[PDB]
């Protein structure tokens, strides 16, 4: 799973 540009967005 390397889909952490899609919540990174809202972790930031």
């Amino acid at each position: 799973v390397f889909r952490l540009k899609k919540w990174i967005q809202k972790v930031i």
